């Protein structure tokens, strides 16, 4: 295995004695030497464990560094001031000021112009992150919401150019908020450059996607592999033209990069570094488990897949310092938490206590959330999980069976609970949501839906905006940093008219994307209207947890109420939250609440509440009682 040192004077070598000595003395070389030699050793560990001696290990690496060169010396001033700034603060992303949203640009704002005048409203709400979805090419038509990239350098001409999203990028920098995008890694469209090219034969494309003769390998792998979209293909895998099969784990039309080849990690690295030079902040690594497979094992979280993304971060931590990465792993809690490190994803999306938010809005029991929260909480030093209620993807209730097993709850009989409770095929039932990706073979389901519309806001029920400030409260102040969706902050209903649309139809998912509501928006200043009660509802929120440093860091403790329906927990030691999951008015007596002090101030409500007394909590209301 070679070393920094000695890489570097060949990095140095496409340079002349004259100006070579010139770059030497250089600060941007002088950087890039010092990060090179603190990461380099872990770039050629995760690469080793990975390849071992592949051939094309090393002249892979001494062209990804030299490109890595390249890449840092063109990256801009401004930018490698945020370098510095994030290399010298690990926890940024842990601290309280830290507020996200999310929104496709075409629903929300029309084009890339449209949403850098939606920034003022960014600032009034608060934002200091903002997520954006894909804006890059994709096929006419199916595109899986532009999942499925074609170019990973031409923006949709739809949204405007690259230059347009390089002023949407450093317009936000100077707002004081933070960039954050899709990295499509695991997979691109059928009718990209590297696709066409790999089918056709190409051999410098060979190998660069799984491409089998028959049926023989395809059939052997599907005994062990989980179908993310049965509604499109059975199994992984999906036939060509020609005869041929390809894996494709989400749509036929996107095929899975082979990571096996060491040019495909080269290739994938170069388009991270182009990103990156973009000034993107964090980039969301979606199907990060799917990146490395093996016959025998259900092809997700394997070893080589972590070890590659590990790979990725010392790239970024030797040629762009301040690019963090956002894990979207939608599996068991014990393979979610194993994607959040320094070295590996510094954030992660926090799908069980997403999931477990609405499970206890269900069955009005925090018994499984409860649970998540004392054990499943506590991440390690410098990371920090991305609490959400709702995103553009659907619900799944990704809880661990052996836990709920604990605690007497049959796993498969309460998935069949919520899933027919969310999709209003349930006595009583306040959601309003519609079923995706039915699997008669399993029996697993998944739920589509606004967080308005599972709250039952569509027909007007009097406890479903106090829902969605439930929701919200326990993502904004749990500990982390919590990602809004936006639209919900408004009370935005679902798309009626998804399911009439061929392009939409054979995907639920549409439902939940609905176009910015101009009516719901012109009414969140206005207090009688269920959008002005959502908004400052949770932009009292929003303030509090900003300008409060109890809610700073990601650690929690709980707080045993002694009431199945209230959750308790304690934030640095000086923030009680309460929080009612019932919709009757419940009590956390005077005997359990005997530790803590005589008074407490509240933060949601405003008054000093007396904890020496019996405590009554009226249907969903949330208070953040400061107790030191
Ligand atoms: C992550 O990626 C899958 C496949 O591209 C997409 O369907 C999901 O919506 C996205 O979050």
């Amino acid at each position: 295995s070679p070393n920094s040192q000695y890489l570097k004077t060949r990095i140095l070598d496409i340079y002349t004695p004259e100006q070579r000595a010139g770059i030497e003395k250089s600060e941007d070389w002088r950087q890039f030497s010092r990060r090179m030699d603190t990461h380099f050793p872990k770039l050629m560990n995760e690469l080793d464990s990975v390849y071992g001696n592949n051939e094309a290990l090393l002249p892979m690496l001494e062209m990804l560094l030299a490109q890595a060169w390249q890449s840092y010396s063109q990256r801009n001033s401004s930018l490698k001031d945020i370098d510095i700034a994030r290399e010298n603060n690990p926890d940024w992303i842990l601290s309280n000021k830290q507020v996200g949203g999310v929104c496709y640009v075409d629903l929300f704002a029309g084009d890339l112009k449209g949403l850098k005048d939606k920034i003022p409203y960014f600032q009034e709400l608060g934002l200091t992150y903002l997520y954006l979805m894909p804006l890059f090419k994709c096929p006419e038509g199916k595109s899986d919401g532009g999942y499925a990239v074609s170019s990973y350098r031409d923006v949709n001409p739809a949204l405007g150019t690259i230059g347009d999203l390089r002023e949407v990028i450093a317009a936000l920098h100077e707002a004081g908020i933070s960039a954050v995008v899709d990295f499509i890694f695991n997979h691109t469209s059928n009718e990209h450059e590297w696709a066409q090219r790999c089918a056709a034969g190409d051999p410098l494309f060979d190998n660069f996607y799984y491409i089998f003769p028959d049926r023989r390998m395809p059939d052997q792998y599907d005994r062990t592999l989980r179908e993310i979209f049965p509604d499109q293909h059975p199994g992984g895998f999906s036939q060509l033209e020609d005869g041929r099969w390809v894996w494709t784990t989400f749509n036929s039309f996107q095929w899975d990069l082979n990571y096996s080849n060491p040019w495909v990690f080269r290739a994938m690295a170069g388009e991270m570094l182009f990103l990156a030079n973009l000034g993107v902040d964090i980039l969301r690594m979606d199907a990060v488990a799917f990146i490395w497979k093996q016959m025998g094992t259900s092809c997700e979280n394997l070893p080589q897949a972590h070890a590659l993304i590990r790979a990725f971060n010392a790239v970024m931590r030797i040629a762009a310092p301040a690019v963090f990465f956002k894990s979207q792993a939608i599996v068991h809690p014990d393979q979610v938490v194993q994607y959040i490190g320094q070295d590996e994803c510094q954030i992660g999306y926090n799908p069980l206590q997403m999931a477990l938010l609405w499970n206890t809005l269900a069955t009005r029991e925090v018994n499984l959330l409860h649970q998540a929260l004392t054990y499943r909480h506590n991440l390690p030093e410098h990371t920090a999980w991305v609490n959400y209620v709702r995103s553009h993807d659907d619900i799944g209730w990704t809880f661990a069976d052996e836990d709920a097993a604990y605690l007497g709850i049959s796993g498969y009989d309460h998935r069949q609970f919520l899933n027919r409770f969310f999709v209003n095929r349930f006595d009583g039932s306040f959601a309003r949501g519609v079923p995706f990706q039915y699997n008669p073979s399993t029996g697993d389901c998944r739920v589509s839906g606004t967080a308005a519309a599972l709250v039952g806001l569509a027909q007007d029920d009097p406890h479903a905006v106090d829902r969605i400030k439930l929701l919200y409260s326990i993502a904004l102040s749990t500990g982390g940093l919590p990602l809004i969706y936006l639209g919900d902050e408004v009370g935005t209903l679902n798309d009626d008219d998804w399911s009439q649309d061929s392009n939409k139809s054979d995907d639920s998912r549409w439902a939940h994307r609905p176009r910015y509501n101009e009516a719901l928006y012109a009414q969140r200043n206005d207090p009688s209207t269920a959008a002005g009660q959502i908004y400052q509802g949770l932009r009292h929120m929003i303030a509090v947890r900003q300008s409060n440093p109890r809610f700073d860091g990601g650690r929690l403790v709980t707080f045993n109420t002694n009431n199945k329906h209230i959750i308790g927990y304690i934030r640095n030691n000086a923030l009680l939250a309460f929080g009612n999951f019932s919709e009757y008015p419940q009590t956390v007596t005077a005997h359990t609440l005997q530790a803590m002090p005589f008074k407490a101030h509240d933060l949601i409500g405003g008054k000093t509440v007396s904890l020496n007394q019996d405590l009554t909590l009226q249907p969903y209301q949330v208070m953040w009682l400061e107790i030191a």
